[PDB]
């Protein structure tokens, strides 16, 4: 069961950058095996390459609160209501760092809040027929009465929301939440929040 | 409550294509209000322009069972054991179209599967700091016991909606599209099998 070749069945040949920007845009060339038992012949595929990021959910055991953050996300806006979104804490991790000091780091810039215990939630790749990017997922144990206000840098304006647990689920089943950092997250937390608040509040 | 600011509140100066191929690096230069008053300046962001998606989760009712399918990715190479991937039936929407027509059209083409109902689950922005994709989600009355071969190569799994899972829980199936579909069947399964199997 599972998945049926490994990296020793790949050969990536050449990367070639498209695009060299902030980010950039590559084109991979590679050869593969396939099912039917043969080798591809060289493929070519394009890959939006913006390295990698750690993503906190914030979440207060005691009080079943989840601190969310809004900001714009220009990217959204022709395919949403507003380019303003309702978000995790989250931020790129740079050559070295950590998830968690990543995590705790933006927990601060980005919604003024302390961080105590923390807990992988998932790792994933937000959609790798198009770019590597993947983003960790942490949660993290917060006071929400702690979290409120204006925060960010400059280019970066960021509002802090405290809505109860049931409440961003809600947000996520009425689709005013709809990114995936904050569903998985969200969904995650609805699968797991029995066991997690009984292990944060012994 | 909810969200501050609307269109209203956010003026794009200029957009550009930086690069075009197969998929579109676009530049956005835009001004936006600010919650404490007032207008920032004048921002610009990189865009990974690459239309946006349908999937479908193919989920068989009778026997609790998912069908997932298995192509390279070679985008993640770098952050996997293996670019080989378990995903969801996907595939892009094409001017017209609709989620539901190249959801159950996918279905065909990548896995052979015969669709019957189909329900929303929830359409999202796959990373809106830096890519405008958004992946709209379906979950598909199938046959499992219909679902076999080689499918671009796909080969076709059946697994347990409960193995299915646990491949979530422990990182074997880690992309976005059957993250969130897998974590919502695993929140839904039991109303929609009954509601599929009356
Ligand atoms: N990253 C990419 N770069 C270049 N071409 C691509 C890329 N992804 C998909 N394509 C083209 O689109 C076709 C179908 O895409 P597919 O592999 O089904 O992925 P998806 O269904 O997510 O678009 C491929 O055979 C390929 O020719
Ligand atoms: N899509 C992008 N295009 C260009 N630059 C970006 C992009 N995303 C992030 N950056 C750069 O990285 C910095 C930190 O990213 P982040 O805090 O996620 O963005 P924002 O400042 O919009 O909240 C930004 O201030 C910006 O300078």
């Amino acid at each position: 069961q599972g998945i049926t070749f490994s990296k020793n069945d790949v050969e990536i040949i050449a990367r070639e950058t498209l695009y060299r920007g902030f980010f950039s845009l590559d084109l991979y060339r590679f050869r593969h095996r396939l099912f039917n038992g043969g080798m591809s012949g060289e493929i070519t595929r394009e890959i939006f390459e913006r390295g990698h990021a750690a993503v906190l959910l914030p979440f207060d055991p005691v009080r079943d609160e989840v601190v969310l953050v809004e900001q714009i996300r220009i990217a959204a806006y022709d395919t949403s209501e507003s380019p303003w979104l309702l978000e995790m804490v989250a931020g790129m991790i740079e050559a070295g760092e950590t998830v968690e000091d990543v995590a705790r780091r933006e927990a601060l810039e980005e919604a003024g809040l302390e961080v105590g215990r923390t807990k992988p939630i998932l790792s994933y790749l937000a959609s790798p027929g198009g770019t590597s990017e993947r983003l960790s997922i942490l949660v993290g144990e917060v006071d929400a009465s702690t979290a409120k206000g204006i925060h960010g840098l400059e280019n970066e304006d960021i509002r802090v929301h405290v809505v109860s647990r049931e409440q961003a689920y809600q947000w996520v089943e009425e689709g005013k939440i709809d990114n995936a950092a904050s569903v998985i997250a969200l969904q995650w937390l609805q699968l797991h929040y029995h066991n997690l608040r009984n292990e944060w509040t012994k």
